[PDB]
């Protein structure tokens, strides 16, 4: 039916000669793949399918092919969240920035969205947690931002050297959910993991978490 | 053009309900008012400018807040913040220079509460919704004015919070409900004075926030 075929748009370098040729070869045999359009300009490539955008970037990364989400233009699907402390951590010794990370948000078809969400410059590795709250109210950080409105499962990897730092960490997911990006607008993103030493924590808090208000974008990236 | 919006003001003194109907008691097109003494908030339906009540109440040494009622997705506040340095603005404990306040009180109809309080340069700020929330890049990613407000911030009051800054508040009405808001962007921006002192090459003073979803409680 209808429902189930969406439409996708992906940022993927392709300047060279064989570069079209080779992404073609690359999802010939992807299942349930109705068309493929490219943008040799834009270096844009829009995909037509029942398949999950996470199946096409798998794919693709197979192929040697970053493929990033990209919005498609079309009215209030895109969203941006930067993530940002609210609060001093004896940890968190960074202070030119509270920036931590990043959740660029597009939504495919009418009750899809997909969340390209980046970590970099926090102090402890682990496993991070993604959620979205109900209000974006940041006025007293998450406290403000109420009750967790969707949470997604699959955990964000936070191991990687940061760039921003040697003794730093960063990690990236792809998440989707079954939500459109009207819903989301408005209220915060947030990713958290539970502090490794909370005694050493005058805050009395329990939490590291960074969030930002869910907002529009042109989802151009 | 009747509506229904609702305002927290202080009303647990002996006099503070009767006071407060005797202010309005000559403002034509009320059609009721709705007393909460212990949530100490009053509904007015009227088909009176949502201007009108706030000054009146104003002129009676009252002061109303916008609250939200409690309907889906009708209630949001933007954090207004700087997004760069500026040769005069030396406050630097925080980049947050104002506030709006946000509830929809009718099917095409939204009040604002913005206030101002930490501007360097005293003068007339003009506010705008644009397009995007983007602030990735400061206004410039907020892309093309989506709205813009022709009723003036006057900030000329001496700051509570710091020496020699300013401060303002303006209370506007605009025909936009709240879910057009949501994640867009709320701008207040006034020419700078003397752009040549600003290396940067900046010609405005700007400080903005995401308008985001909230439960519409404040103060």
């Amino acid at each position: 039916t209808t429902n189930d075929t969406y439409e996708a748009t992906y940022a993927i370098p392709m300047h060279c000669e064989n570069c079209v040729n080779d992404i073609k070869a690359c999802l010939k045999n992807v299942p349930g793949i109705n068309s493929l359009n490219f943008d040799i300009e834009q270096q844009i490539m829009s995909v037509e399918s029942s398949v999950a955008p996470s199946t096409i970037i798998n794919t693709l990364r197979n192929c040697g092919k970053d493929a990033i989400i990209r919005g498609a233009g079309k009215p209030n699907s895109s969203a941006v969240a930067i993530l940002e402390t609210f609060q001093k951590y004896t940890i968190d010794q960074k202070k030119d920035t509270a920036v931590r990370g990043l959740a660029r948000i597009v939504q495919v078809g009418e009750n899809k969205t997909l969340f390209d969400i980046t970590v970099n410059g926090v102090p402890e590795a682990g496993n991070y947690h993604a959620s979205i709250h109900e209000k974006g109210d940041v006025s007293k950080g998450v406290e403000s931002t109420g009750k967790v409105w969707h949470k997604f499962d699959e955990p964000i990897e936070c191991f990687n050297e940061s760039d921003l730092g040697k003794n730093l960490y960063s990690g990236k997911t792809f998440l989707s959910a079954p939500l459109p990006t009207w819903q989301l607008i408005g209220r915060s993103f947030v990713i958290s993991k539970s502090l490794n030493h909370p005694e050493n924590e005058p805050s009395s808090v329990k939490d590291y978490s960074f969030l930002g208000v869910i907002a529009r974008s042109a989802g151009v990236w």
